[PDB]
């Protein structure tokens, strides 16, 4: 029995119609064009020789504004002239002579650990793929993204307005991927420098695990609940030693269990029940916890909320 | 370490504009609107009463083109004055006094079973999600779709054509979902008839799983290849007695095999002992065959061919 969810990311239109190409000499990556402000990762100012130890703030004062050449590609073709710019962080923000007239409305915000967003994986300035991932609690991404790809954007949606909540800088060493939010602050605790990296534990998102046990019991899969309980607090006591993220409850997880009628202290029980075996049993295909979708993903997907 | 594989859809901009709602009476649906044609499940016209045995043939001579009343809400608005109508197989086309300002270059196709294809979900003629599916062998796709799905469409691009090839029309007891081609016949053998139906058995993909575990050796993750080899004669032999698909081999197969230094024969072999168990060992993080990922996807994401 199929559960219903899939990893379904936002309709990319609006997103797309922003994406544009920075280069900056031997340099290319991609921007976001919202209003008369280029965004883009700044290490598109430093030559491929240095990016273990750059100077940002020397190579800033090094560019003019003829440094840049703004490029969109897509739909409505356009050369941007860069008339002003700025570092925030380990993002730069240029201006243009033009703003663009498909800007749609839009929120800069930052994602915490577990919750999901889309993102838009472009290369040269052209979108070539979106999906979905959650933020890890070690601040990484389980992404798919190739050289080229910096610059490419995450994002949220509430109603018609983007949340954007990620620019893509880098890779780490086990293969997953951080970058800036819009205030220019890189994720975690990581640099914007071609150098090894102290990379953190990653943890699972209980609050996740909870959201995928209610929509196994949605679909009729409740072998593992008992009347046995555990209380947030006890759980939250067990997480730090077993590598869980503590527990945080929620109105979208509270809907989970007023429709279910299982409560959340018996799913937080089923866990550490199950995080020492399945004894041999699937749950929604799996033999293994899953925290890859959020209790919003659960209420939208399958309860059509 | 992180695969780098994702569920990966196309930027969905191109089809969203695209997107209109139908009606007819107490029904509403999406459709597709390119050129001066729109596209829709014939089921619109049935009252919800008379699903379980409709005469489309009796329906359609029923309607007249006053009967259909087709928005478009997103981007750019407006209401199609229809002007012809016609059906074709379990599809209306409806013609419109208006060619879509926004048609793609296009064309029509049916997928196969283990291709994979991008699925743009819509309510009400507005784009809520995407996602990308592979279409099973039993011509079924595990989506997500809710009452008011029908009409959502599934595509593949090449270049800049989109390639279309589902348009949504059902849900099956197992949760799967099926729909139709643009040439109007179901996949599979099933009907537009709100009707028990006979659903048949699944099976393996083999070539995505032969994709996957070339993805593992793509990142360093080889334990399961030995010297030894399975034909693909006897293989398929072996997959008409297990529940797998007989293994077509590709230029994109190809491509793998020669980037690793591994056979395909080497990875028949692997298959036959890994789906009689893992020994307790993972392979990208799973302790089971994954068939979700075509060969093509891991040329493109981790070969970024
Ligand atoms: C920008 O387009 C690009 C995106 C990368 C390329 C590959 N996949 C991506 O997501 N970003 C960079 O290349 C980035 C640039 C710096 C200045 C922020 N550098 C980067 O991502 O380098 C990561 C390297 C290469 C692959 C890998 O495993 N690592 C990390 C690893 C390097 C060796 C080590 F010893 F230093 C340990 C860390
Ligand atoms: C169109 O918007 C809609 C999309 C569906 C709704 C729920 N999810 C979807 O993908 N399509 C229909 O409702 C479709 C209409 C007919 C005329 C083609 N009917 C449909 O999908 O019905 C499926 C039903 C409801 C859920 C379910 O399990 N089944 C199949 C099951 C019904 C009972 C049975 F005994 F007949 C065995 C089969």
């Amino acid at each position: 029995h199929h559960s219903g969810l899939v990893k379904m990311s936002h309709p990319s239109g609006d997103v797309e119609a922003c994406m544009v190409q920075v280069t900056c000499g031997s340099m290319t990556l991609n921007g976001l064009w919202l209003d008369n402000t280029v965004w883009c990762p700044r290490h598109v100012m430093c030559p491929a020789d240095q990016l273990s130890d750059p100077n940002y703030d020397a190579l800033l004062i090094s560019m003019t504004n003829h440094s840049f050449s703004v490029q969109k590609h897509i739909g409505a073709p356009a050369n941007l002239r860069v008339v002003g710019h700025a570092m925030q962080g380990t993002l730069l923000k240029l201006t243009v002579d033009v703003a663009n007239p498909s800007t749609p409305a839009y929120t800069f915000t930052t994602v915490k650990p577990g919750a999901a967003f889309s993102v838009l994986a472009c290369y040269n300035g052209r979108p070539t793929g979106t999906f979905t991932v959650v933020m890890r609690p070690n601040y990484t991404i389980k992404g798919s993204f190739l050289c080229g790809s910096c610059g490419s954007v995450g994002y949220t949606k509430e109603g018609s307005v983007i949340n954007f909540c990620y620019m893509h800088q880098m890779e780490l060493a086990n293969g997953t991927h951080t970058g800036s939010a819009f205030d220019g602050t890189m994720y975690g605790a990581f640099m914007d420098k071609q150098v090894h990296q102290v990379q953190l534990t990653d943890k699972y998102c209980s609050v996740n695990v909870v959201a995928w046990l209610y929509a196994a019991i949605l679909n009729g899969c409740a072998w593992f609940v008992k009347p046995n309980r555990t209380s947030v607090v006890s759980f939250n006591e067990w997480a730090l030693a077993n590598q869980f993220t503590e527990f945080v409850g929620t109105q979208s997880v509270d809907m989970l269990a007023v429709k279910t009628g299982v409560a959340i202290e018996q799913l937080l029980y089923a866990i550490q029940q199950l995080y020492t075996g399945f004894q041999g049993k699937q749950i929604l295909g799996s033999t293994m916890l899953e925290d890859e979708f959020t209790p919003e993903d659960v209420n939208m997907q399958i309860m059509g909320v």
